[PDB]
């Protein structure tokens, strides 16, 4: 059992509300414009802010270098650690766009204590604003504008969802920018009391409630607890704005992993989500630990082609 949460994010305290992360465990690889059969997609790097220091990695398949959708993919990290570059995401990704046949477009977004939410959100709706003007000639030859997906792992699927709900009282402004859809790959969520989840997979070895405890005290607003609307959707009746993403039709995905101490947080969710009158379609796996297809190539084609299928149903 995890005894010691910031060993095992290899980060340290620092005097003045910053952390110290340990980067040496996450290797960071450069983007690939020119095809090559050891590539699943071409990739370039693009600034969005330059006051945030933020940017995004464009993917596309190395065929498409019949238009194709966007997936907007934001990475995981619990708020507080990892970026767009680190191969585990930029393998990820390629794959994403190789086998969805999706330009993918990975925003970066600080990260806390740094920068704690809502600073993530903000740069994840920044980055829709950036496409809707972007004048990069593989969004103006390959992107389908009318087939958006937020799509995103663990804390991105947290961001995603937040992005959702900050474009649903914005979609004039989004033209032309359409949304479809939401893909959350085991969203990042957590309440104060315990769940039945976490209390029984306790000890979880991948991200247990010791460990997410870490996460959100670094990452929520100074003064909040767990059952904010950041961490739990579910507190009161959820945001007033699912029921506009349901009248808009933009269907939720909600993939979760069944060994995830996350999950009964994720399924009601999904089931408030339901209740708003939101078409979700739900993907839970058992045996599956939290982010599972990022640890193990050998579970992506099947959520692959979950995903494809779901991008298709629209």
């Amino acid at each position: 059992p995890i005894a010691d949460p910031y060993a095992y994010l290899n980060i340290v305290n620092n005097p003045d509300g910053s952390i110290t992360r340990d980067l040496s465990n996450f290797p960071c690889t450069a983007a690939t414009p020119d095809p090559s059969p050891l590539n699943p997609a071409v990739s370039k790097d693009l600034p969005v802010n330059q006051l945030k220091s933020t940017w995004l990695r464009l993917y596309l398949p190395s065929s498409a270098v019949q238009k194709l959708p966007i997936v907007v993919y934001y990475h995981g990290g619990g708020f507080i650690l990892c970026s767009v570059d680190m191969q585990l995401f930029h393998d990820f990704c390629s794959e994403v766009a190789r086998d969805l046949n999706a330009i993918v477009v990975s925003p970066s977004y600080r990260l806390a204590p740094e920068h704690r939410l809502p600073a993530a959100y903000d740069d994840g709706v920044e980055a829709l604003d950036w496409i809707k003007t972007s004048d990069d000639e593989w969004i103006k030859s390959h992107a389908d504008f009318s087939n958006v997906f937020l799509m995103g792992t663990s804390a991105g699927g947290n961001l995603a969802y937040n992005v959702g709900l900050r474009s649903v009282d914005s979609v004039s402004d989004l033209s032309p920018l359409q949304i479809r859809g939401l893909i959350l790959h085991h969203p990042f969520f957590g309440g104060e009391e315990r769940s039945e989840s976490e209390i029984r997979l306790m000890n979880d070895q991948v991200c247990p409630p010791i460990v997410t405890d870490v996460m959100w005290d670094l990452s929520l607003p100074v003064g909040v607890d767990r059952d904010h609307e950041y961490s739990n959707p579910t507190v009161g009746d959820g945001s007033e704005k699912l029921e506009k993403i349901g009248r808009l039709r933009w269907k939720v995905m909600m993939i979760g992993g069944e060994d995830d101490p996350m999950i009964d947080l994720q399924k009601d969710v999904a089931k408030l989500m339901k209740k708003k009158g939101v078409e979700v379609v739900e993907h839970y796996t058992g045996g599956h630990v939290h982010g599972a297809e990022i640890r193990d190539p050998s579970k992506r084609k099947t959520l692959f082609l979950s995903i494809k299928n779901f991008i298709f149903s629209v």
